[PDB]
C-alpha cells in the first residue's frame, strides 16, 4: 500500500465491548456511516445502520454521538428521532440526548471572517464549474466533487493557498481540506473539543472518576476533521498513562480511534477500516445483528 495502520481487530473490539460497562460511540457520519455520494442530500442512512443504532442505543450501557460537519437541519431530519447525541459544523452546536435545545460553543466567536471566505468562495467557483458554496450557520464549504478532476484539485489547492495567507492571518479561523472540499470554521471549535467534553465527563451526563468515565469509546471517521477526534482520544489515553490508571484485563483503557479508509491512509487512528460497509459489519457485530 503501503500500509499505515492495521486492519481494526473486531473480535478484541466486540470481546472489549462485551466486558465493559460504560460504552461511548463517537460517529463521524459522512463517508464513515454512510457513503460518500455526489448530492449530499442523498447522504441518507440505511435501514441497516438505523437498526444498528436502534439496538445499540437501546442499552443502557450505551451512549452515542454523531460528530459531523453537517449541519444542525440535516443531523435533526437524519438522526434526530434516533436515541443519539448530535454535533454539527465540525464541533460548532452539540444537543445532548435528552436536551430540547442545541448549545452553539461559538456563539461569543467572532464571525465577520464570514463574508470574506464566501467572498473567496465566489471567486474560486465562478473559475469552477459544477462547484459551489455551502453557507451553514457558522462553517462555510466549498464543493467541487462535481467539477472536472484536475481543475478543481487546481483551483482547490489556490484557494486554500490564499484563504491561508489573509483569512487565517487576520482571524483565528482553520481552512480544512475535506474530500473535494474546503472548509472554513472558528479554530477554537472542532471535534477534538466535543470529544473531549464528552469522554472526560460522568457517563452518560448532560453537558453544563474512573467509576464514571467510559471504559469503552469507539470512535470512526474519515476525513481530515475527523483526525481532530483521533488525536484528542490519543491525548486522553496517554494522560490515563501519564497517569498510572489501572488497566482493564486487555491491557488498555478501552480507548479505539478508527479510520474509515484503505490500509494506506495517513492518520493517527490506531487502526482502519475500508468503507462504511465494513463500519456498520463492525457495528452490526456489536449489536448482535449479522
Ligand atoms: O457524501 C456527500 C458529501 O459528503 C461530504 O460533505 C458532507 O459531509 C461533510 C461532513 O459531514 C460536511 O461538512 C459537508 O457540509 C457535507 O456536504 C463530502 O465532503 C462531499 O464531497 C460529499 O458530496
Ligand atoms: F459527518 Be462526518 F463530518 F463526515
Ligand atoms: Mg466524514
Amino acid at each position: 500500500s503501503n500500509a499505515y495502520t492495521p486492519a481494526l481487530n473486531r473480535p478484541l473490539l466486540l470481546n472489549n465491548y462485551k466486558e465493559s460497562q460504560r460504552r461511548l460511540f463517537l460517529f463521524d457520519y459522512d463517508g464513515t456511516l454512510t457513503p460518500i455520494v455526489q448530492d449530499p442530500a442523498a447522504a441518507i442512512p440505511s435501514d441497516k445502520l438505523n437498526r444498528i443504532l436502534d439496538v445499540l442505543s437501546s442499552d443502557p450501557k450505551n451512549q452515542i454521538w454523531i460528530i459531523s460537519g453537517r449541519d444542525q437541519a440535516f443531523l435533526e431530519k437524519w438522526m434526530g428521532n434516533k436515541n443519539v447525541g448530535l454535533s454539527a459544523e465540525h464541533g460548532c452546536f452539540m444537543k445532548d440526548i435528552g436536551s430540547k435545545e442545541w448549545v452553539n460553543l461559538a456563539a461569543s466567536f467572532d464571525m465577520s471572517w464570514q463574508e470574506k471566505v464566501d467572498d473567496i468562495f465566489k471567486y474560486y467557483t465562478e473559475k469552477t464549474p459544477g462547484s459551489n458554496i455551502e453557507r451553514k450557520k457558522v462553517a462555510l464549504t466549498w464543493h467541487y466533487r462535481r467539477a472536472d478532476p484536475d481543475l478543481g484539485n487546481f483551483q482547490a489547492e489556490k484557494c486554500m493557498k490564499e484563504l491561508n495567507d489573509t483569512v487565517a492571518k487576520e482571524y483565528d479561523v482553520e481552512v480544512m481540506a475535506g474530500k473535494a472540499n474546503i472548509e472554513v470554521r472558528p479554530k477554537f471549535v472542532n471535534k477534538g473539543e466535543i470529544v473531549k467534553r464528552l469522554v472526560l465527563h460522568p457517563h452518560g451526563a448532560k453537558q453544563e472518576p474512573i467509576e464514571e468515565l467510559p471504559d469503552f469509546m469507539l470512535c470512526l471517521g474519515d476525513d481530515l476533521t475527523d483526525e481532530d477526534m483521533f488525536n484528542s482520544l490519543n491525548e486522553i489515553n496517554k494522560k490515563w498513562k501519564g497517569d498510572n490508571r489501572p488497566t482493564n484485563k486487555f491491557g488498555s483503557y478501552g480507548v479505539y480511534p478508527v479510520a474509515v479508509g484503505p490500509a494506506s491512509k495517513k492518520t493517527v487512528a490506531i487502526a482502519h477500516l475500508n468503507e462504511p460497509r465494513q463500519v456498520l459489519e463492525t457495528l452490526g457485530l456489536l449489536a448482535g445483528l449479522v
